[PDB]
């Protein structure tokens, strides 16, 4: 574990991702992803070990320890220098894909603030990821373009004038651009409306998946599925428009259940807080259920004195990889449920004692 | 059937019972019952045919065709002069009990407006019943005492100084009084509260039963314990509990209207859709649907339909009345076809 690997696996929620983005009650994050390949180098499907090593080596040489103004310094993490639990944490923080952990010459060039993650030797040689809190696809696209320009200064992209950027996936040819949004939709699930919505979203060339990428914790990721022939601007508007609708529909449904079944909803969310604050065993499944309830309670003003950032942190912190990393070494499922309960209840008791004791001074 | 029998079985809802009584959205009727026996005559349990027969002859001789000022003329109906479906209609109109239909010398002295029904030779020699629309136990008690005095002018009641009126059932001894209200409680049923309410009412010396003895969300609440209680205590025990149920059912009604407005409009209008368009319908579904539509009228969701029309259908679609109205016995399947047609026509009639 290098000092920079420790830096990226240490915190479940980066300071970058703790910032308040627009519509952050419904949209947790926005992701922009640009795929490219080296000109004259065979796509990862048919390239040699030597080729893959050169891609990583060229990045360590020209981009490691280098900087972009306004984004910060970039550090290169090689998958081969990371223990299995270290790699899982990077997955659970949404910094790398699961498939990157299986790539023998996989690596990722990460900005120190964790806003930019350039995956190397995944499905394409280069996958630039920009991750913003809340709803900011245009802002994420700008950062993506800065990193893209930065890399193209020293890398010649597989490009042709009639097809655009050449990618391994034939559908991906063109912009290499994929946009996804992470959304918390507890009211649309609760009111039994989401299963009549998802089929409509899939009609618009988008795809809906759970947090992993079933929808535990009522968290849904909506991303571009069809991009062949679309411009960058069309790709981002196709997702933006659907997300903005979902923001409105999820808000209306929250206001609806709050107005019609106020006490039942308070009972639901405080009972879930009750579980999190007193349980001695809890699985990931139930944790996700309860965290969703409490987050809905916070958003509606029912659950008081608890910030949403604590909940975002626990959603990552209670994942099985991160929980084992944080506890030091692998753990049986039963042991995890005991450690998870202790971590959640202690983190929660801590947040209500700060809120008790700093509020008391005033 | 005699001209007086035909009169009492012709209409499902008497003009008397169409009057708007107090709290009539929740309380359909109030009933007062005074039981008495002839002095020197054995209780129906051990009385002889000659004895039983004398009791009804005396009522024919002194009360048949006689009148009470402010109530109207009375007429005697003998159970042995009535066909079984005719007897069934009277049970379904709540004028007599089922046990009276099996009593060979049973009879009932009925006021022509159907406000008073004096059963003869049932569980006691005399059972004075007064039935009022809505929630008016006290007015029913006044009318009951008026009928009681009238009979006592010519009948010596079996009475003792330590015990009160002597009745066959030893726990009715004393006043011979039993009070009842028939209540429509759909919201407390929908909101799954009635089962936590009924056990509590049963604790207060009351009993809760179905429509004739809980289809259609209709509950009959009666005095269960009367021994040692005064008349005043018997009537107030039921009145206060009933008055609480009125408020609790009204609060639950307003509550669900506010919590699930369109779902409630959907439920009651779909039940109206069934009633106005079905070609087959059983007693069970009819009562289910009439309850929904009645709730809709009460909350203002369903307009242009009077609750009196619904009360009439609730009786009119009963299996006995349906067969009487159709002129003869009916297979259950045939009843379901004629019931649907009957409901459909009354409803189409009222919406023009
Ligand atoms: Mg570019
Ligand atoms: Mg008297």
């Amino acid at each position: 574990a290098s000092m920079s690997l420790k830096h990226f696996i240490q915190d479940a929620l980066s300071s970058w991702m703790k910032q308040k983005g627009p519509e952050s009650d419904i949209v947790l994050s926005s992701r922009i992803r640009l795929a490219r390949n080296f000109e004259h180098i065979r796509f990862p499907t048919r390239y040699s070990n030597e080729e893959a090593s050169s891609i990583i080596q060229q990045f360590e040489d020209q981009f490691s320890e280098q900087e972009i103004p306004g984004i910060g310094k970039f550090v290169l993490i090689r998958m081969n220098d990371a223990q299995p639990l270290e790699k899982r944490v990077l997955v659970e923080k949404h910094l790398i894909s699961p498939n990157l952990t299986e790539s023998p010459f996989g690596g990722c060039l990460l900005s120190e603030n964790e806003e930019v993650s350039v995956m190397l030797n995944e499905e394409d040689h280069i996958r630039i990821q920009c991750l913003f809190p809340g709803f900011q696809l245009l802002e994420a696209m700008k950062a993506a373009n800065q990193v893209d320009d930065w890399i193209e200064e020293k890398v010649d992209y597989a490009f042709n004038e009639q097809r655009g950027y050449l990618t391994s996936c034939p559908t991906n040819v063109g912009t290499g651009l994929r946009a996804s949004v992470m959304m918390h939709l507890p009211a649309l699930v609760l009111t039994r409306q989401i299963n009549r919505i998802i089929p409509a979203i899939n009609q618009l060339g988008l795809v809906v998946r759970g947090i992993y990428g079933e929808a535990v914790g009522n968290i849904f990721q909506i991303s571009n599925q069809i991009t062949l022939g679309k411009s960058e601007q069309d790709i981002v508007e196709d997702l933006n428009s659907v997300a903005a609708q979902l923001i409105e529909q999820e808000r209306s449904a929250r206001e609806a259940i709050y107005q019609t079944s106020k006490i039942e909803l308070e009972d639901r969310v405080y009972r879930s807080y009750g579980v999190l604050s007193n349980c001695r065993m809890i699985e990931s499944k139930e944790t996700a259920k309860c965290l969703s309830d409490v987050r809905l309670g916070i958003d509606l003003g029912i659950i008081k004195g608890l910030s949403s950032n604590i909940l975002n942190e626990l959603m990552i912190l209670t994942q099985p990889g991160f929980l084992q990393q944080y506890s030091g070494g692998a753990l049986r499922p039963n042991e995890r449920d005991i450690r998870r309960a202790a971590l959640i209840r202690e983190r929660l008791h801590l947040e209500m004692n700060g809120k008790r004791q700093e509020d008391e001074s005033i």
